[PDB]
């Protein structure tokens, strides 16, 4: 009776608001983290205090690399994340692919580039593929009679990547791949009634002289969004209200994509 | 202190579902109709029964023509629709441009019914959306900022399947493509008044020989069926809600994945 | 023997350049104009000098207004009639004519009714009616007498997904024209009529700092295009080389659509 | 000198037709291949028989795997661009054609599919683009060519995904993101970056697939695609950048 969400990069910022919002709706929440161990553990205790046995935390590098104990592939670590929900609670109804690295990969003007490829592509595109695969296998290997009634996968994409940010080619490619995954997984998982949608923020919860300048670009309100302005949309899309939506991406950008230089 | 929604073509189908959903969230609803008087009036009696003074009905042909006098323009009729909300309740917070003509206009056939077809399919789908949006905008801009609503939201009912056009339906496909540009253009220009403008684009909703109903339905990837009206209108209500307040300029497909298909 | 093109708003700027490039490729050209009868008579003369009986001129208002009543749809069949009249054919239609002026929502009834018919007539309604006229003509040519390369190009706008503030009527009419392209492409494919769009950004563009400011924002070259930068694309899409391309819109915009405020 | 084009996967089919097309236009062509040595070398022979010194061949696995001396994909790709500069001193045009294509079903190792499908389609194209841009950047303004053009071969139909081809579809989506981001970033150096998206092309159970095509009810010939790649590289398309041109006979307009 209590559904389970797995939220990647759940420790802070938008991933934390997504986990908080799903939890508010009655979900048990698997809080994935990579480096933010203290934040993830504090968030868990907050939600477990509000509602016993309502949250767990699991650590994984979603980079496209191996990790030592066979060195452990990204694939294995992805199946293991999904397995953690099944092991704790016997289900996993919602997957939010939120975790994402983001930093410049300039084409113009070290082995960091292999590091960058692995990290940006892994977190943003390849781990989402492997997570959705493990998610879908687990639904597929549940007898029909016992399947949940509202399986939902949300990919966090980017409303502004048709208007790329100068110098972020690999990240922009990765988001594009992610949008690809949304359409391909919606089509292919439809027979198991698993919906696959994207949410794309424009500017959200910006870190002062420059904050002010970015803020002023947004037609609506001339500010970046709050975390909850994004997560409320994620929450709606996972709801039974949205049960006819799949294969689609929703921009939550204040009209930022409508602007031109 | 009760919010007001104007829903066009509210009498039946999707427009009635949207009207009932907004009503359920505590909107007073102004139900526009053209031909469907009996249905609209019964819808409004149901709503007023549930909550006094929470609905009215207004008639207007949104076809881009002049109507019965010196002659009345579509503009005027549109502005009068908005002014009906303001006359009765003193506000208009939401507008759902739902009303819409749909019928083939094939490029290859071979006369007054060519001129009234463009007027009807273009008016209902695009130009009346424009004028109602401009009349709606005018009212807000008119209100001292101290008396303005805090959640203004315009929704335009577009078509998920317009990039994959239905054979023979060119004017209709065009007018929907128009409606998408108004959605984007209005979102931009009305952002300073915090008027959000978005689209909702159904695929197959509330759909012939029945093996051809069963035939069309089966092509949708999710559930192999057309949607319920609620499956569409819940999305409309979400975009109107204060939880959607950073959303503007976007269209949301509700198509069960239909737009993902190829022949 | 010599293929015919019909080009609307052919008298100046981009439409003149399209008429020339088709003229240069050896089309006989029907130069449509509305107000600029001089410039058109001028151009006709020039190309009728390079080559006898290779250019004609034709006047019509493509606004959605009945004239002295003659409805828009008959003036459009008239235009198409005039190529078959003179030359016995019409192989190419370019819907280039377009009025363009602000129709703002805020700030500041005679005006408004005239803008609706002018902006939607010219950008959208007449193109519809012209295509209809053109398709019926081909349909009513026995197959064995049809030309081998029918091509319609609609001049759309690269930048309409990023609307120009205060231009809604225009932006809507361009989105109808996009609709027209895909819809006609699909419908006319059996006739082997190809229908495509070409979408300029800033082309052949207040205080000089303003002009420069606008030009400065184009990523590639930091300027507006020339007529020929656009007309070359049009002529390619009409060439037998593009014979597998229908239903598609080609941006010619120097990257401008890739920018954000 | 004559301008030079690098075409990846140039041995057969579209990639050969492109090579041929640019050659017939006056380009000297670097013909990249992976497994099709014999075909690549026959092409080059025909090409050099036509105009001496106008074709060469280079082999490279564009899968994202560290190869044997270990040699990474970055290195392989940079070297590929250096082969142009080494033999002809210039590289004017890059066509990212090379592409692996096979199912990666979500419902029925993965390691190799991922490195191969994302490398050929997405990660190699980026390193190739970056190598190209670095070689242009480092050329003194005075001696830079006057018509830099990069063509990504994308897919017109990827918004309408082929069931079971998730990784391929993702990789062509990455390649679309590369087209735009590289077009923006390399615009100041006057390198245009564009995509061409085939529908069904040169289908190798077939009349079923091609009858879905609105225009002519067939798949395209190889020329009906390469001619488009040729035009976009030409100076007549010098204002077109960031753009993808579908060449699909209208197939992307269909629905089930
Ligand atoms: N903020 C904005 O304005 C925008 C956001 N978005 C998208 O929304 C999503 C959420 O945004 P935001 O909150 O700003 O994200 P953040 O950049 O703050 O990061 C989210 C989390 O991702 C995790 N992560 C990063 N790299 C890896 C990796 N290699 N392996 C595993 N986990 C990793 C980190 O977890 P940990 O801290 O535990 O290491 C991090 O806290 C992202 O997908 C982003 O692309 C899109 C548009 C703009
Ligand atoms: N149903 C579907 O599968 C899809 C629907 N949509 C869109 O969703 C919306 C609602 O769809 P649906 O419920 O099927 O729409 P309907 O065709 O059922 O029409 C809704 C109402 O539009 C009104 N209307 C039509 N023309 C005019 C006009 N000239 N002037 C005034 N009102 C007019 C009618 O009111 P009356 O009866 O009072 O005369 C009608 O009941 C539309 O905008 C539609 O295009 C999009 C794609 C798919
Ligand atoms: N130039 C640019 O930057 C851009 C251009 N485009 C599109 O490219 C095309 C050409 O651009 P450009 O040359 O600058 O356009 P212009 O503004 O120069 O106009 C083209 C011609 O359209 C004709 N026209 C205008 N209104 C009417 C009408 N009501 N009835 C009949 N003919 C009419 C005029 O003919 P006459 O003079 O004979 O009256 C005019 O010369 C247009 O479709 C435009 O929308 C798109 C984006 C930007
Ligand atoms: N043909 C079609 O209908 C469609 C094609 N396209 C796109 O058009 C382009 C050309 O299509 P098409 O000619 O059919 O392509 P092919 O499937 O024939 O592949 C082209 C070449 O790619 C090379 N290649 C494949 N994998 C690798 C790799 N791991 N490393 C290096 N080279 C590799 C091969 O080289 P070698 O043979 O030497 O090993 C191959 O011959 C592709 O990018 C494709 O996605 C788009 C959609 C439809
Ligand atoms: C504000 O920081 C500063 O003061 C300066 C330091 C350098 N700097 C940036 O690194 C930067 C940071 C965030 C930016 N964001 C605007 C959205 C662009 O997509 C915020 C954003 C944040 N974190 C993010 N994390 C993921 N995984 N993905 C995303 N998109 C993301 N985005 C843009 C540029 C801007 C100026
Ligand atoms: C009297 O009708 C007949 O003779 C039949 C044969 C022809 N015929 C159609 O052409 C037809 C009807 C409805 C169709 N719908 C599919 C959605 C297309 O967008 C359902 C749909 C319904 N009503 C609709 N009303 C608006 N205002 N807009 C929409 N899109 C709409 N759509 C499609 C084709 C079915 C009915
Ligand atoms: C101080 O600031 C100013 O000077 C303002 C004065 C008013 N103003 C303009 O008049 C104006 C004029 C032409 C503009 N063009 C390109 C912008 C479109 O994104 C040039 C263009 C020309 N003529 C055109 N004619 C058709 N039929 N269609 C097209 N698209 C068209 N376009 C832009 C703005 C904007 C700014
Ligand atoms: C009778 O059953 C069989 O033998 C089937 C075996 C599996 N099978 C396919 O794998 C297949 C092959 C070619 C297909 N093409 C239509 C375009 C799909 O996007 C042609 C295409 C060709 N080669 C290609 N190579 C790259 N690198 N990329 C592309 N897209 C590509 N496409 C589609 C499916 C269908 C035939």
């Amino acid at each position: 009776t209590v559904p389970v969400a797995l939220v990647t990069g759940a420790a802070k910022r938008l991933g934390r608001s997504i986990a908080e919002g799903l939890h508010a709706e009655g979900y048990a929440v698997c809080l994935h983290y990579h480096r933010s161990a203290a934040e993830a553990n504090a968030l868990s205790a907050t939600l477990n205090a509000r509602r016993p046995n309502s949250a767990i935390t699991v650590q994984a590098d979603l980079s496209n690399v191996a990790t030592a104990p066979a060195p452990v592939t990204l694939f294995t670590r992805c199946a293991e994340l999904v397995a953690a929900c099944y092991t704790h609670w016997g289900r996993c109804d919602v997957l939010v692919n939120n975790a994402s690295s983001f930093y410049p990969t300039p084409l113009l003007r070290r082995e960091a580039m292999e590091t960058a490829t692995a990290d940006l592509f892994g977190s943003n595109a390849i781990a989402p593929y492997f997570l959705i695969k493990a998610f879908a296998h687990r639904v597929a290997g549940t007898p029909a009679k016992h399947r949940g009634t509202n399986y939902s996968i949300i990919n966090m994409v980017d409303a502004m990547t048709n208007q790329p940010l100068l110098g972020y080619t690999i990240y922009t490619m990765a988001k594009g791949a992610l949008e690809g995954l949304t359409r391909s997984a919606a089509l292919e998982l439809a027979p198991l009634q698993i919906r696959v949608n994207g949410v794309g923020p424009g500017l959200s919860v910006l870190v002062p002289a420059v904050w002010e300048g970015h803020r002023s670009k947004v037609p609506l309100y001339q500010r970046d969004s709050s975390a909850a302005e994004v997560s409320d949309v994620v929450i709606f899309l996972c709801s039974s209200k949205a049960k006819y939506i799949t294969g689609t991406c929703v921009k939550v950008d204040g009209g930022y994509s409508l602007t031109r230089a």
